[PDB]
């Protein structure tokens, strides 16, 4: 069951990683920010916008600098 919504790459298996980065941030945000994003699926309690954007700003700018490789994923099942 290592499939996904085909229709992204011709050879490269990025479609599989595209999902990793998603769940990767979901844990990074909920970790300290303890809040999900507007694009994030139903899970954590939606926090106010004032704090959501105020926390998301540094959250991403932080994980993007530090969590550069940590947010790496491997190709799908072959």
């Amino acid at each position: 069951s290592c499939k996904a919504t085909t229709g992204d790459s011709e050879f490269y298996d990025t479609y599989s990683i595209t999902a990793c980065r998603i769940d990767c941030e979901t844990r990074y945000l909920v970790e300290n920010c303890n809040c999900r994003m507007v694009h994030m699926p139903g899970d954590a309690p939606y926090c106010t916008p004032e704090q959501y954007k105020e926390c998301a700003d540094p959250a991403l700018d932080f994980l993007v600098e530090k969590d550069n490789e940590y947010c790496v994923c491997e190709m799908p099942c072959n």
